[PDB]
């Protein structure tokens, strides 16, 4: 029984990690309320530390769930509305082309072509940010098609934290993590808790964790273990358990605006049908999906995320691939986090193998 969880966790992961030369991966599972970890190989290839679920990673782009957390919670007290135009929370964007554009857009990736990341020219510095959203123009309308976009969802969350008064990294650090009970969940790791931290692996085993860039905590920033991403995914799993400003916050995160193919895109978290192929969930994540514009089909009225739908979210940094997933309707969640960069389309076979496992 733990015997056949193992099972089937080591059949999913011991293939791929030794096809994608992972040197650590640690998943954790939340099935009918219970966490079960898994911990795989290394942390630290050159001293030999195991991972174990209490190990940090870097998340890359599931920060971007937490971000959507911290704007839910920024609607819970009225702060912002979604329909807002981005300017109304940052005089620096008055007469931009942000007078035209939602913070739905932003959140959403349709604000009209903001691309992947920052361009090389912006800087990790305030006055380079501002004036890159100040001169930039869209390529398209806004609302009209889907580009991931680093800048985008950055912003969004920039403004989020200016309509709380607060800087975005403080109420992460002062308000979010607390709220969700998350202690091992970090923008900035502290000096005490950097044995925990996992090296990244890329090519020629470099060593690499991500460096400073322009609104990296809003895109990329979160370092945390197995454990408080899975607690994390039993809050999304249960949000009617936290103190009502953060159960409504989560649920902001649980509403679909549009589709692309198969993909319902809500506040962070893509929603897909379930049962649904492995091909199409794959397709779903592919670089095509990431890199390429996409128009968009609008939901009537925002689809509530819910019932028989998968809520996942990949993530990366130079040195680092991880994945997270829930079925709302069948209390199931898991988070694979791992130190080496591997394709996407991996980390959807290792959960795909899970998830049909437990049903």
């Amino acid at each position: 029984p733990a015997d056949r969880l193992k099972a089937l966790v080591d059949a999913a992961v011991q293939p791929v990690m030794k096809a994608n030369d992972i040197p650590g991966l640690a998943v954790a599972i939340s099935l009918k309320g219970e966490p079960h970890y898994f911990s795989y190989g290394l942390a630290s290839k050159e001293d030999g530390r195991r991972v174990t679920p209490e190990t940090l990673f870097e998340i890359g782009s599931v920060s971007k769930t937490f971000t959507a957390t911290l704007a839910g919670y920024a609607l819970a007290q009225d702060k912002m509305r979604l329909d807002d135009r981005a300017s109304q929370h940052w005089p620096a964007l008055q007469g931009s082309r942000f007078d035209g554009i939602s913070l739905l857009d932003l959140a959403t990736y349709t604000a009209g072509g903001l691309p992947l990341q920052f361009p090389d020219s912006v800087q990790k510095d305030q006055a380079q940010i501002r004036d890159y959203y100040r001169q930039w123009q869209p390529t398209y309308a806004p609302g009209s098609q889907r580009l991931y976009s680093n800048p985008s969802i950055g912003l969004f969350g920039y403004l989020a934290a200016r309509s709380l008064g607060q800087p975005f990294e403080r109420l992460m650090e002062q308000q979010v993590f607390p709220a969700l009970g998350l202690e091992q969940t970090h923008l900035d790791v502290p000096e005490a808790a950097l044995a925990q931290y996992a090296q990244g692996y890329g090519k020629d085993d470099r060593p690499l964790r991500v460096g400073p860039g322009p609104l990296d905590a809003e895109g990329y920033g979160v370092k945390t273990s197995a454990a408080d991403l899975l607690r994390f995914v039993d809050a999304n799993l249960h949000p009617e358990r936290l103190d009502r400003p953060w159960a409504q916050a989560l649920d902001a995160t649980h509403r679909g605006y549009y589709k692309v193919g198969d993909m319902t895109q809500g506040l962070g978290w893509e929603a897909y049908d379930w049962p649904i192929s492995l091909k199409r969930l794959q397709a779903g994540n592919s670089t095509p999906m990431a890199l390429q514009p996409h128009r968009i089909a609008r939901l009537p009225a925002p689809q509530a995320l819910e019932g028989q739908r998968l809520l996942n979210k990949t993530g990366s940094t130079n040195g680092f691939g991880a994945y997270v997933a829930f079925v709302p309707g069948r209390d199931l969640g898991l988070v694979i986090l791992a130190n080496r960069n591997y394709p996407n389309a991996e980390r959807v076979k290792i959960a795909y193998a899970i998830l049909s496992g437990l049903e």
